[PDB]
């Protein structure tokens, strides 16, 4: 873990969203298959609820522009400090923030409820109510008397889990860990780095467990959950770039029993 | 009567136009505020894309009557046409123009209505793309004066005769009465084919309106006054519609009523 203690967030930030990765004008491309999985998911109106949780947040907050009109409290969280100021800089509108508008603007371009882009990112903003340190290490990964309402209706986590956990086993005991976070009929979306090792986040580097759909379908199943919906992208050469080794993405919709 | 004293003051009054202080006063918040739904931006672009949408509108050319310093009404029609022509009376309304062309950093940044068209259009389509293609169809910036017989002048560059014009705030606010505002009509029409389409948007019952340092007069039209004068014209009338100007969007630059837009067609 000792290993995240060099993560740089604006490297990070600019290694996967910024172009290439971070180009959502071709629609072939990660980020608008990303955006459109959660769009989508959420459309169904089956997601609903009144408190969600962004299990290991990172400093990004494109997992939460579809989720944010139908939940009331969001927890952001991270295990990093750097990651979490990163965070309140966008969140707070401070000098040097992240430009997320882009994202911002192909959500509601993908949603076709002809939202400006400023009005989303406003109730984004508006319904993210605190951000919290996280270790999914951890039985209690938000610790004993969390300011967070527990349990949450609804989780959503990425690229996360696979990326803090040596082998399938840690990945399994992780999923396990956010799991009891969750209020039973609940929703987790996870997305993830299908059969990926490395990546780089500046001076970081990262290790990372490679896993498949299967072994993703399996411990979803393991830890107690009915798999509505998981769906791979195949990265494509042009977005294969030297800060990873990432094969593909993954999403998964799934409900707790 | 006499149309050139008329005329004269028209011309007069626009040395003084302020192509920025005109741009900020109509196409910035409130007025360019884009996100309330039932705001005026967001009723013209949507006029503009549900007409196209239509795929009764297309063509090989189109020619903006009276551009002046502006790109919106183009947003929805370049999908459209492959050869569009824009124009100007004033030299610094074509500069304008010619700053967003060659994509300058001082050019008026037309971003937020770019992705709102993109936005009601529903294809998907990053507004990066969207000017992107206004910019590569754009072929040529012309003069213009809507009171000449010939607008464009003898021999002009423009292909003539058009499938179709757009025109947005021009006529009523560069003739100083009915009947000028007819004989305008009438001299663009010439531009268009027989069967050919024309866009029109405008101010309703507004006398005067501010560019700068520039008060410019208008002539008060209604819309039975604008379906008239394109029956006149000789256009059969596809759709003519009015949005009302809510008492927040009347900020002091003018004395606005409402706006019309009309869908009419060339008959022939
Ligand atoms: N033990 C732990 N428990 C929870 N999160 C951790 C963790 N160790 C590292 N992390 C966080 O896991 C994240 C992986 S990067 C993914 C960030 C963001 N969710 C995205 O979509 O881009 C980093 O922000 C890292 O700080
Ligand atoms: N005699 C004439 N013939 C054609 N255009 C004229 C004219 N006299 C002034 N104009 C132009 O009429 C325009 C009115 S302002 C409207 C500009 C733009 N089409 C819009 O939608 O915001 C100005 O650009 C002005 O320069
Ligand atoms: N952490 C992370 N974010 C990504 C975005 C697109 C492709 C690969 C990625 N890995
Ligand atoms: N020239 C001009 N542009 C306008 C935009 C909205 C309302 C009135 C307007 N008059």
């Amino acid at each position: 873990a000792s290993a995240y203690q060099r993560f740089e967030p604006r490297a990070y930030l600019r290694n996967n969203y910024a172009p290439p990765r971070g180009d959502l004008c071709n629609p072939n491309g990660v980020g608008p298959w990303k955006l459109r999985c959660l769009a989508q998911t959420f459309a169904t109106g089956e997601v609903s609820g009144r408190t969600l949780i962004d299990i290991g947040s990172g400093p990004t907050v494109y997992q939460l522009l579809s989720a944010c009109s139908h939940f009331e409290d969001i927890t952001m969280t991270d295990f990093l400090e750097v990651n979490r100021q990163e965070l309140g800089r966008w969140l707070q509108e401070e000098p040097g923030a992240f430009n997320w508008s882009m994202y911002s603007q192909h959500a509601c371009l993908i949603e076709g409820k002809g939202e400006c882009w400023q009005d989303k990112e406003r109730q984004l903003r508006a319904r993210v109510k605190r951000v919290l340190p996280i270790d999914v290490h951890q039985p209690q990964p938000l610790g004993a008397g969390s300011p967070a309402p527990l349990p949450a209706d609804a989780l959503v986590s990425a690229f996360c889990l696979e990326a803090v956990s040596p082998d399938l086993a840690s990945f399994q005991r992780a999923l396990d860990h956010i799991t009891t976070l969750l209020r039973p009929g609940g929703h987790l979306l996870l997305i993830g780095a299908l059969e990926e090792s490395w990546y780089l986040a500046g001076e970081a580097r990262l290790t990372v467990v490679p896993v498949s759909e299967e072994e993703v379908r399996e411990a979803l199943v393991r830890s107690g959950y009915k798999v509505r919906d998981l769906r791979t992208y195949i990265m494509p050469a042009h977005l294969q770039t030297g800060v990873d080794d990432v094969k593909g993405v993954f999403f998964a919709w799934a409900q707790k029993v």
